[PDB]
């Protein structure tokens, strides 16, 4: 579990989103396993507007944050689950590092700020949802 707190809005995992999320819903996208609700509070959180490949994330199945190399936004094969079908999720970015079910929403950071939530893993792998492009948060 986790979110990005930004402005007046609330960054979560689209697999993830509660009833509130849906019934204050801003934006969302399948392909990319994003959803952003409006909140009422000003939020905590900053968001990245550059090219960092490094950075450190937060894996709640370990209760550590690990620094991490991760690839370029793409267009990633993901298996099918409970909450998907077999599917290309879009805007992923991978990088060695642990991660289990429960470790979506974990957030990966940069010295900008904000980059993106834990999204996917495996095998000792770990994908984040990038949400660098999305200018409009700010
Ligand atoms: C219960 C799923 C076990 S596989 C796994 C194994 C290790 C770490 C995992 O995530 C942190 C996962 N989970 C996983 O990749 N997904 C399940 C939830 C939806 C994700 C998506 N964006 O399509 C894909
Ligand atoms: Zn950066």
């Amino acid at each position: 579990s986790g979110a990005i707190y930004v402005g007046n809005y609330r960054v979560v995992n689209r697999h993830l989103a509660t009833h509130n999320d849906w019934a204050n819903l801003v934006w969302e996208d399948s392909s990319r396993d994003l959803l952003v609700s409006s909140t009422t509070a000003q939020g905590c959180d900053t968001i990245a507007r550059c090219d960092c490949q490094t950075g450190v994330y937060y894996c709640s199945s370990r209760r550590k944050h690990y620094p991490v190399s991760f690839s370029k936004p793409s267009l990633i094969f993901v298996e099918a689950s409970e909450y998907y079908p077999a599917r290309y999720q879009s805007h992923l970015m991978l990088a060695v590092g642990h991660s289990e079910p429960g470790d979506c929403g974990g957030i990966l950071r940069c010295q900008h700020g904000v980059v993106g939530i834990v999204s996917t893993g495996g095998n000792g792998l770990v994908g984040f949802a990038d949400v660098r492009d999305l200018l409009w948060l700010d």
